[PDB]
């Protein structure tokens, strides 16, 4: 109802007697009914509501890194709504979007979005019950929907007699169809019915029945052919729901596309020699013509070339379906194999070029390419000669990456055409221009290059040369001005020279370009048009959605049509702007701040602004666009196109800005003239900032505190400078903005970086540097969170490693000891204060490395150690109960006691803890029973109740405290944002969103051979979901703990990027819990099997496969030569296992949509997966290791317990960064490895370069916990182990990040590489000569 | 005080080291002038965008239609620079008077005769070394 | 016509700008796309375009720091081969043993013996077709 007024109130009243966030769940549920005008209405009041509540929507927005989870739920639902057929429900809904803001997708989360869509119900024949009830369903809703011809109503219910003919629904046909359908059909379902129409043949007209008077319209084209294949069929119950559902056909074209795929399979069946030329004949023609390649006349063809276009796909594809389900019946019978063997030769018979080409024409990209690429494959055709239209399609798609895969694979010298091509996809547009120009030079007849010239330079920014080139232009040829007439209408409104606007608008009336309705709607504002304006802006936002529309209807959705997202955006704004006018509550920072960073995003909303603030007369817009031109400024800079912002960097200009300066620094920093940086900062400085008169006043304060910080950090890079000056800058940037967290961020990492030297690496020396560094971190962190992964960790392990050396001085007996004593008593007094002044969930975040110090040696460490870690545990029992739990029940005794010592403390803080603490154990030791619980004979499935009867009372008993399923989500924090610092360190919620707790476990569990036999089990949820935990004896998994919180940490990373974000780069990451050492629990990953098993199932039914003995054979000894190794497995191991598992993606994903999003998603996620392990040097990746999973055919990695090169110490040793076999880049795709995976790799490694230091110090932390097993268990079990080579694997790591491989021989001095790296690491990976070396057990063959 | 002065001193005698200092000594900001002439004295991709900026500050000058043009020039965008000598022409019938130089040499170097002939042919005023060079070429 | 050519300057400009990679495999491409290894090329100037990308190729390598010391020194060796009479070739040939000897030997003379020889031989020839390097080389 959800009625919004006092009447409503009265009705809420109502609701009483019955009976932000809340109203917006309502009217969520609101929007998704299906009453047309609930919906509506429901919207109406929503935009209103978000228009009313911009405040608050905005708080949540931005107040942390990742959005409230109602927004996103909220954008979800709108962007489906987008989908809805009914006009004003989209445009509604557009409206919902834009005034919601343009959200990066990022901080958005899309899990709602699985998306099956209820699809790929092939059914196997005509005979299937549910395919005939389809059918029904078909002709009842057909004879109902249009009542124009009785003849045809009574078709339908004729064809329902008929049904009943073929098969009765009095009981199981009654009860396949529902009953909105049921009632409908049964008044004729019995009664009986006079043949709708009078007797036809379609075999008597023979001709192709394309271009045909009968095929002439598509529909009639349907229903010509349709008739002509039963004809041909030799199939009696076929011929009979042939006939029956024949008259219905004749009116709905509908029920002919239902019909005719199984039709054809029939006809493939029973099959004559001539009959099949002739329907190959008609899919032929039908494919073989192109709208606009054959001339006719075309008010039955412009529909028709589409349409039929798009039904023979259809069948095709259904034919393919039911061939490939028919090869699994043989496999799993002579009749169905020569069926099937029919079926698969008709397939053959098409071209898969023609499919390409006809799909191209259609639009079907996507399966175009799929085509395109079966044809590459399935029969050989070389490197070289069809690069050109794989290219173009890849443009068409928009995937950038294809087409620079494309280039970087021709081997012959790239066509200027082709070059303007790739420029376009991906360049700097410099190149572009100057490709244009030869173009014109080249073709002086061709619009297309004058439009790209133009469109270069507005691009730079060059209006009003843009304004006059057009003229040119015109002058030259009138025709083209009108094409040309939308980047001159551009410049002018964006130049605000209004009277050129109308001009060139009412020049022409033909132009729909997003531009020139802009330059309308400004227009209309600027003399005040309030009709036209609205008008104006119902239309834009329509036309805007429209795309939108079909974008939904995809995974990603939201990211894929962000551009026009930002559209709607800007709209908003703009009306917002417009109005006052006519007759601005939007917050423009907040809104700009939460779109993605990137060009496409930002500058045209800040164009928009621009123009805006124009077209509104306020005294400070003189200064606004300043600051607009300023903030183009930082959001190209960052991109690049350093010229892109000369008319922005001077547009600026009159308002005073010490921000100009500070900018211009950045500026030339980027371009690596740091020198010049310094000069032009100082110089901006001082005039700005007199000596004489202090800056004491806001934004004048702000301003020159950055500035003096970003002084300092120059200061730093130049090599000149000294030490002290520096230490002086900081600590005057300090004093100017106590409050900002960046200066004592930066003050500590100097002095850091300083100690060493000044103290000639003795810890001693150290301890009063110590306790200022440590200081000044806390600090920086009570200000805000910005850089707390490498503040924290930093600190804590500075001031923990002190205390160790001081333990060991004073155990000793050397006389530093009493110095040291009363610097580690400063030093625990500063953790203290920190402690008091810093929010819980700043430790939590690294409560992980907390834990892994717990057994330090000196007591008083020990007990501030313990405070931290106790109101931690306070803030946030469950998690920091999970994470401790292991070492609770850790072999080791201090270990045990020392965890007991600070769960006694906090249970004395907090009573109501001691309940939960006790269940929590109780929990997890019969969770270790069970883990290590013996199976007994195969016992594949033991019930819970039978054998686990304790657990399933435990868990039972209402008493039992509600303990929270250990999810990644549930156990990694987020963080309050850097946009919003007020009160947010206080009240920030560290696990916003769904917590489920252990309600019951599912009674059967699982023992899987593989795996040393793991017990599988599935909790249940307090939300009644069930989720799976595998049980695992025998293994360490710290490891993998720390190791998946840097994986999320680096997830963080990729969706902050926006090059990351964009391919929608992203680690899958499970959850792991240690119960102790030996046993933990792993969340399962369901959908997912190793390549190793697919592959091999793959050979299995290709007939081709390797015995084990075979492979014995084939192994031959460590000692033997790499020569015979390598013809090994050349000779052998590679022939006996081709290239097949693009069959299992072709299997996997029947839809063209589906089988190349997955693809993309494979070739990103592999990339990414494949960087992060060479950088922390993951090994073993074998077979089963490495998984892929069958619904988005994403790759996830397991096993993460061979980590920092420990592979190359086996026996057989690992000589390959990454898993990359012959048969992984074949899923690739023809191209390989150049393309999307080249790409992927590329950018996740620039990413992590960025994040060095961050990612550097967790690792570091990581590196160096005591807890993890380094070594092989030693008696069973101070509880503490070292990592002997730590200092070793952080230096590789380093080393790896910074580029420099070092492997370099006879010459150890080697310049980073950049992209060359992540070749080498590429081919290094492919080459063979490594992989016949890899051991077996790898299965590098395959 | 007098920097202003200095500065284009230094840029009649076609002294670029003086202008660079001269730059380096402001204290001021640059006014748009004394940067575009900085970025002449000194080397083109910059001051085309300065160029551009200035065209819109003020339209009538016609100076920075000429740098603009001759910009275009050095970049190799010889097609470009004849369709803007026309727009502006267009504009203004007067310019095309000075500008027709520019054309003149992208036709000679565009190796499009008709073209060097019927521009040289619409005015006989210039003697700028572009228009001699393609004078002789059409002879 | 120039196709060699082509590529050579190419890979030259592109080292200019620094993506030495992309340098790299744009001149391998070039070498395949020109006097592609089925018949040796003899044809002169087409025999000294093959050296000069030869020998840049080879530059190119030691700037990497993937490629290995031996593949280095196999493709100067080509480049000599091909022109027997080219100085560049030897000068660099020397340069590059010269570098490398030091690690070789672990910094003994007496082990460096040989490499010595080899090292003065080529400085010499190189000296003998050309005068660029002589300071280099001579000293
Ligand atoms: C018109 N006369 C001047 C001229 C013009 C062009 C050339 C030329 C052509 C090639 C060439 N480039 C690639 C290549 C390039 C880029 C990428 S990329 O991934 O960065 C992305 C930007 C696509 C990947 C591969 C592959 N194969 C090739 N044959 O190299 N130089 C030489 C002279
Ligand atoms: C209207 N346009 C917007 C706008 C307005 C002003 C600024 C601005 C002003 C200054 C500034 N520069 C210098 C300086 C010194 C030496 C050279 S140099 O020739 O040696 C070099 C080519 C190597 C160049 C410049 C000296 N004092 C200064 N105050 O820096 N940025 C930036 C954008
Ligand atoms: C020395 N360290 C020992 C060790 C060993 C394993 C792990 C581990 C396992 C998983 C994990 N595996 C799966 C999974 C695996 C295989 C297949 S399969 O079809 O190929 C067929 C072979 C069953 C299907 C699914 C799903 N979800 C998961 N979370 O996670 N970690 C960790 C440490």
């Amino acid at each position: 109802f959800l009625p919004d007024h006092p009447e409503l109130k009265k009705i809420k009243a109502v609701l009483q007697e019955y009976r932000l966030q809340t109203t917006l769940q309502l009217s969520m549920k609101a929007i998704q009914h299906e009453n047309v005008d609930v919906r509506i209405h429901a919207l109406t009041s929503l935009k209103e509501t978000l228009y009313k509540n911009q405040e608050k929507l905005i708080k949540y927005a931005t107040d942390s890194e990742t959005v409230e989870p109602i927004i996103s739920q909220l954008v979800t639902v709108l962007l489906k709504g987008c989908q809805d057929a009914n006009s004003q429900a989209r445009l509604l809904c557009g409206e919902c979007l834009g005034e919601l803001g343009a959200i990066d997708p990022g901080r958005l989360d899309f899990s709602t979005t699985e998306t099956q869509g209820k699809d790929f119900t092939f059914v196997t024949g005509v005979e299937d019950s549910s395919f005939a009830y389809g059918l029904l369903m078909e002709l009842t809703r057909a004879y109902l929907a249009y009542a124009d011809n009785s003849r045809a109503q009574d078709s339908a219910a004729y064809a329902i007699q008929e049904l009943l003919s073929i098969y009765d629904c009095r009981h199981q046909l009654w009860r396949r169809f529902p009953e909105h359908v049921r009632e409908i059909l049964e008044p004729h379902l019995n009664t009986r019915y006079k043949s709708s129409q009078k007797s036809t043949d379609w075999s008597g007209v023979k001709k192709p029945i394309y271009l045909s008077k009968l095929g002439s319209n598509f529909a009639e084209w349907s229903a010509s052919w349709a008739g002509y294949l039963i004809t041909k069929v030799r199939h009696d119950l076929a011929s009979k729901i042939f006939t029956c559902c024949s008259i219905m056909m004749k009116h709905d074209f509908k029920v002919t596309i239902y019909l005719l795929p199984h039709i054809l399979v029939y006809v493939l069946l029973g099959c004559n020699q001539e009959d099949q030329q002739e329907v190959y004949a008609e899919i032929m023609a039908v494919l073989k013509h192109d709208d606009q390649h054959t001339i006719n006349t075309q008010d039955i063809a412009s529909d028709l070339c589409q349409l039929s276009t798009q039904t023979v796909f259809s069948m095709l594809d259904h034919l393919t379906q039911w061939a490939r389900h028919k090869f699994q019946a043989l496999k799993a019978s002579t009749v169905d194999y020569e069926d099937y063997q029919s079926v698969t030769r008709f397939l053959d018979l098409i071209p898969q070029d023609t499919l390409a080409v006809a799909s191209f024409r259609s639009k079907a990209y996507t399966r175009a390419v799929m085509h395109f690429e079966s044809f590459i494959t399935e029969k050989k055709q070389n490197i070289q000669e069809h690069l050109g239209f794989l290219q173009k399609l890849y443009a068409a798609m928009h995937e950038p990456d294809g087409v620079a895969g494309v280039s970087a694979i021709r081997k012959a010298e790239p066509s200027l055409k082709e070059q303007i091509l790739e420029h376009e996809s991906l360049g700097l547009l410099r190149d572009a221009t100057a490709c244009y120009d030869r173009a014109i030079q080249l073709e002086p007849d061709q619009i297309i290059h004058y439009h790209g010239v133009v469109k270069s330079m507005l691009g730079l920014g060059q209006l009003s040369t843009v304004i006059t080139q057009v003229n040119g232009v015109h002058a030259n040829r009138s025709e083209w001005t009108d094409e040309l007439n939308t980047y001159r209408v551009e410049a002018a409104w964006k130049l605000s020279q209004w009277d050129l606007v109308e001009n060139y608008l009412a020049a022409d009336g033909k132009s729909t370009t997003w531009s020139v309705r802009l330059g309308q709607l400004l227009l209309s504002a600027k003399k005040r048009d309030i009709t036209a304006f609205y008008d104006s802006l119902k239309l834009v936002r329509a036309e805007q959605i429209v795309p939108l529309s079909a974008a939904s209807f995809e995974r990603g959705s939201y990211q894929r049509g962000y551009e026009y997202i930002v559209r709607l955006h800007m709209l908003c704004e703009l009306e917002h702007s417009i109005k006052p006018l006519f007759q601005d509550s939007l917050n423009w920072v907040a809104r700009l701040e939460m779109t993605q960073n990137s060009y496409r995003a930002k500058e045209p909303i800040l164009a928009l602004r621009r123009a805006l603030l124009s077209l509104n007369k306020r005294p400070d817009y003189n200064e606004m666009v300043g600051e607009c031109w300023l903030q183009s400024a930082r959001v190209a800079r960052k991109a690049g196109h350093h010229q892109t912002a000369y008319n922005a960097l001077l547009n600026a200009g009159e308002s005073r800005l010490a921000e100009l300066y500070v900018e211009r620094a950045k500026w030339l920093w980027s371009k690596g003239d740091v020198h010049q940086a310094l000069i032009v900062l100082q110089k901006g400085v001082e005039l700005c900032f007199p000596e004489n008169e202090t800056p004491p006043e806001g934004k004048n304060m702000l301003i020159h505190g950055r500035a003096m910080l970003l002084v300092g950090r120059f200061m730093e890079e130049t090599a000149n400078f000294e030490s002290n000056a520096i230490m002086k800058k900081y600590k005057d940037v300090t004093a100017c903005l106590p409050e900002w967290e960046d200066g004592h961020f930066y003050l500590a990492k100097y002095y850091d970086k300083l100690m060493p030297m000044v103290t000639d690496n003795k810890m001693e020396k150290q301890g009063d540097l110590i306790r200022y560094i440590v200081l000044h971190f806390g600090r920086s962190l009570q200000y805000g969170n910005q850089f707390i992964y490498q503040s924290m960790p930093r600190m804590l392990t500075l001031w923990l490693d002190y205390g160790t050396k001081a333990y060991e001085w004073e155990k000793a007996g050397r006389s530093d000891r009493v110095q040291m004593r009363n610097d580690l008593g400063k030093i625990n007094k500063v953790i203290t204060e920190h402690t008091n002044y810093l929010a819980p969930y700043q430790f939590l975040t690294a409560f992980s490395q907390l834990i892994s110090r717990i057994c330090h040696s000196h007591d008083e460490v020990f007990v501030v150690l313990m405070e931290i870690i106790a109101k931690v545990f306070l803030a946030y029992p469950q998690q920091a109960m999970w994470m401790m739990t292991a070492v609770s029940k850790s072999s080791y005794p201090m270990r045990v006691n020392r965890c007991k010592e600070i769960l006694n403390k906090a249970i004395h803080m907090k009573k109501s803890l001691e309940k939960f603490v006790g269940d929590a154990t109780r929990l997890t030791d019969k969770l270790l029973e069970l883990c290590n619980k013996p199976v007994d004979g195969s016992s594949s499935t033991l019930s819970m109740s039978t054998h686990f009867k304790m657990l399933k009372k435990l868990v039972e008993e209402a008493t039992f405290s509600e303990i929270l399923i250990p999810l990644q989500s549930v156990m990694i924090p987020t963080l309050p944002s850097i946009l919003g610092t007020h009160a947010n360190h206080a009240s920030h919620e560290p696990f916003p969103g769904h917590w489920a707790y252990i309600a019951g476990f599912d009674d059967m569990v699982e023992i899987l051979a593989s795996l040393q036999k793991p017990k599988k089990i599935s909790l249940k949820g307090s939300d009644g979901k069930f989720y799976i935990m595998m049980c695992k004896p025998k293994d360490d998994l710290r490891k993998d703990c720390r190791l998946m919180e840097f994986n999320s940490l680096i997830n963080k990373c990729l969706r902050k990027d926006a090059e990351s974000r964009r391919r929608e780069l992203h680690i899958r990451t499970y959850a792991v819990i240690p119960l102790n050492d030996e046993c933990g629990i792993i969340e399962w990953v369901n959908n997912t099997a190793g390549l190793r098993p697919i592959l091999t199932k793959l050979y299995k039914e290709k007939g081709v496969y390797m015995t084990g003995k075979e492979l014995r054979q084939c192994m031959l000894p460590k000692s033997a030569a790499l020569s015979e190794k390598l013809k090994v497995f050349r000779e052998f191991l590679l022939p006996r296992h081709p290239p097949i598992f693009h069959e299992w993606f072709l299997r996997t994903f029947p839809d063209p949509t589906s089988w190349y999003s997955s693809r993309s998603a494979y070739c990103r996620s592999t990339a990414v997966m494949s960087m992060v392990g060479y950088i922390l040097g993951l090994g073993d990746r074998h077979g089963e290791n490495i998984l892929f999973d069958s619904l988005t055919g994403e790759c996830v990695h397991v096993d993460f317990n061979c980590l920092f090169n420990k592979g190359e110490t086996f026996e057989v040793p690992e000589i390959v960064p990454f898993r990359l076999t012959h048969n992984m880049v074949n899923g690739m795709g023809p191209m390989g490895t150049e393309g999307l995976f080249r790409r992927a790799c590329e950018v996740t490694m620039r990413l992590m370069r960025d994040q060095r230091e961050p990612l550097m110090s967790v690792l570091k932390t990581f590196l160096h916990d005591p807890l993890v097993e380094w070594s092989k268990p030693v008696k069973g079990h101070t509880g503490e182990v070292v990592n002997e080579k730590a200092k070793t694997h952080v230096l590789d790591i380093e080393q790896r990040l910074q580029g420099v491989i070092k492997t370099r021989n006879r010459v150890t001095g080697l310049p980073l590489s950049i992209e060359g790296h992540v070749h080498y690491l590429i081919q290094e990976a492919t080459d063979e000569n490594l992989l016949c070396q890899m051991y077996l057990g790898w299965t590098p063959y395959m």
